């Protein structure tokens, strides 16, 4: 409805009234619609009112950076960061963001990533968010928006909503049922709207034959009247296909104004003239303005001393410590036979794979425009989520320094020649093969990969690379740098391959995190934020080629379809492996929840009581092994068997914990009344059922030490 007084929200509101009130039908006009594509100086520009001193907002690229810039860091992607499953790293990496943003006097930045949540391990963007699951997503989500918009920069929710896949992304209509569209695909966004998101952005795609930019059940009654969002909806790029419709459906701002040809023009005069020939009240442009204002006075943005337009500046700080540290954080070990890894003091070490090196990729090529290649080492995938390197430390060159520094011998092959990686792993104590998968948005196709993946195989024919190297070494490490899954089973089957890391996606600091692993400095503590199967048939989803995805798997995507189908994947959502062991004991829940519907009035996130705790599970964690170590404790809940058809387990919490040898330490899990809900789409709203939740933690999503039970009357 409208934000509660005394909250930012609300202040931000009494003031864009007091603006609005000074401006004329085209100042409102400008200040919702962009000049044009390419039009301004940033990616998006809307139109200054000086009569408000309210500056030519400045819209920039992405998720993990500023875009176009020459003198930013490149942050790791969205779901590195999930892997580390650190809320504080995650939190970090959003204030470095808005730190690099507002410095160069950009005033939105176009992320984090919600939308698409990735459903099917094939989705060409899915790295650009937080893994599959809603509530982790939501919130990283959550964490990032307020690192981003502490320092004074207005993040942007996106793609909102069910853009699951890059084919046909244009045209597709995603057709769930409502339960689906609110528990699972919208959740994730309620929690950026609770952190105060400034803007959300609507997709390109349909859903339920209405495009998102022009649907007022997902727009206006979803987002903004059952969210309580007080902000302003933009469009993706060239998203609006209305100018009337778009408009009265709860469309805020038309971006970038035009098509890439300059046509398209929507709004703009036409919205003058839509507005002049009541076709759309003033009373909905005057709405677009104050949630526009008020997400520009609720950052502060309004206060002298700005800076200024500049993306030629370095703004990079220290902030490398951030990537450094989630590169590091996030990498999964995955397998770890014969505790080969860390490695001590070989006296050779051969590193095979045109993924170790430095490539078109790592060097801003005119080849690689929009980070559309994988050539070299990996760091990210393709599209308007990458950005520009301001330098890359290949894993070679790393390793190379860290094993010439004790007086190993390091032999190197380069490319992905199966012969060539065989000659260099023969008669060395141990062999480092790098390989990858990559993908990206929908209008690029890279090594005939049109955005979504073709398949789940390494890329590079990197599968025959690892069986050449195994051939001619008992002792193969795989370092495996990715977007997404990829089915590992043809390298698991052959003994030689002893150790697996799952690297993920480092961006520039890739090889010095890999080195902290691989010789032992830190222990990984990255954990799965999505399910590898041992089959590509074990998934449940795919891309569509039609004009509808009928979203029949439901709420059942990923690791909910692994454990209700009863499929053991080979690597379960949530498992990682450690250089030590931990043991869980002493679980307890404490609860004061009650049954039935939220009851809390509409504020930003839907009923103010959903984001309230009612409950509290805590464990003890206890480092057992050798080394020091990192701990992911996870919480699983299992709803009432009385309660909807909901999946077997749902993640509702996790803590990382370090812990050295002998050390213990507190998880704790605050369960909000949202954690213990499901969506009933009769009564639309959020509902706890009574009975008993199964309460479950442990290590991963399958490795439950502990189980215990939330009782609801
Ligand atoms: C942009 O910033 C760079 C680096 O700080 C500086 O050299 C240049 O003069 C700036 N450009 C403008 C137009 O102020």
């Amino acid at each position: 409805v409208v934000p509660p007084a005394g909250t930012p929200w609300g202040t931000a509101y009494d003031k864009a009234k007091a603006a609005l009130a000074k401006l004329n039908l085209q100042d409102k006009v400008g200040i919702v619609s962009g000049v044009g594509w390419n039009g301004g100086p940033c990616v998006g520009n809307t139109s200054p009112a000086s009569k408000i001193s309210y500056p030519s907002l400045c819209l920039q690229d992405g998720p993990l950076g500023v875009r176009y810039s020459t003198g930013s860091t490149a942050f790791t992607p969205g779901v590195q960061a999930a892997s580390t499953w650190d809320v504080n790293l995650i939190r970090e990496r959003g204030q470095f963001i808005g730190e690099e943003v507002k410095a160069s006097g950009i005033h939105v930045i176009l992320g984090p990533v919600a939308g698409p949540l990735g459903k099917t391990p094939q989705g060409g963007r899915n790295w650009e968010g937080f893994g599959v699951d809603p509530y982790l997503t939501g919130i990283a989500m959550g964490q990032t928006i307020n690192g981003i918009q502490s320092v004074g920069v207005q993040a942007t929710a996106k793609h909102y909503i069910l853009n699951e896949q890059e084919l046909n992304r244009e045209t597709i209509s995603s057709n769930p049922d409502d339960r689906t569209l609110h528990e699972l695909y919208t959740w994730p966004f309620a929690d950026a709207v609770q952190a105060n998101v400034a803007s959300v952005m609507c997709s390109y795609n349909k859903v339920n034959t209405t495009w998102a930019c022009e649907d007022q059940y997902t727009l206006q009654t979803v987002l903004k009247d059952q969210l309580g969002f007080p902000g302003y909806v933009m469009t993706d790029w060239n998203a609006q296909h209305t100018t009337v419709q778009s408009a009265n459906s709860g469309l805020d701002m038309s971006m970038p104004g035009t098509d890439f040809n300059g046509n398209n023009r929507l709004w703009g005069p036409a919205l003058t003239n839509a507005v002049n020939s009541n076709q759309v009240p003033t009373s909905r442009v005057d709405d677009m303005v104050t949630r526009i204002l008020a997400a520009w006075y609720l950052t502060g943005q309004d206060q002298a001393g700005y800076p200024s337009f500049n993306i030629s500046r370095n703004v990079q700080g220290n902030h490398k410590t951030n990537v450094r540290a989630i590169a590091r954080d996030g990498i999964v070990l995955l397998k770890n036979d014969a505790n080969i890894l860390p490695l001590k003091k070989p006296a050779s070490i051969a590193v095979v794979g045109s993924a170790a090196i430095i490539g078109n990729h790592a060097r801003n090529s005119p080849s690689c425009n929009d980070k559309g290649c994988d050539d070299g080492a990996l760091g990210m995938g393709w599209g308007s989520g990458a950005v520009n390197y301001p330098y890359f430390v290949a894993p070679y060159d790393a390793i190379n320094t860290r094993a010439s520094s004790q007086g190993t011998q390091v032999t190197l092959s380069n490319t992905d020649n199966t012969s060539s990686g065989a000659s260099a792993a023969r008669g060395k104590d141990v062999a480092i093969v790098f390989i990858t998968a990559d993908s990206g948005e929908g209008y690029i196709t890279v090594e005939g990969n049109a955005g979504d993946r073709n398949n789940l195989d390494p890329w590079h024919n990197g599968n025959a690379l690892v069986q050449a190297v195994a051939g001619a070494n008992s002792n193969v490490i795989v370092v495996v740098h990715s977007v997404g899954a990829i089915i590992l089973e043809q390298i698991l089957a052959l003994p030689q391959v002893k150790a697996v890391v799952w690297a993920g996606l480092p961006s520039q600091e890739s090889g010095n995190a890999l080195v902290d692993v691989l010789w032992g400095d830190v222990s990984p503590s990255g954990k799965l934020v999505y399910t590898i199967a041992k089959s590509p048939n074990d998934y449940n989803t795919r891309i569509v080629s039609g004009g509808s995805d009928s979203f029949s798997e439901g709420l059942f995507i990923d690791y909910k379809h692994f454990d209700d189908a009863n499929i053991t994947p080979r690597y379960e959502f949530g498992y990682g492996l450690s250089y030590t062991k931990f043991n869980y004991s002493r679980l307890s829940v404490l609860s004061t929840a009650k049954s039935g519907p939220a009851t809390g009035a509409v504020v930003p996130g839907g009923p103010s009581d959903l984001f309230q705790n009612v409950a509290t599970v805590t464990v003890d964690i206890a480092n057992s092994g050798q080394v020091t170590g990192a701990e992911v404790a996870q919480l699983y809940i299992t709803y009432p068997s009385s309660a909807p058809r909901t999946p077997p387990k749902q993640l509702r919490g996790f803590a990382k914990l370090n812990l050295t040898p002998g050390q213990s330490g507190t998880a704790t899990f605050n369960i909000r009344r949202r954690d213990l809900s499901y969506w009933d789409t009769a009564s639309q709203k959020w509902v706890v059922p009574s009975g008993s939740f199964g309460i479950s933690v442990g290590a991963s999503s399958r490795d439950i030490r502990l189980t215990s039970t939330l009782s609801v009357a």
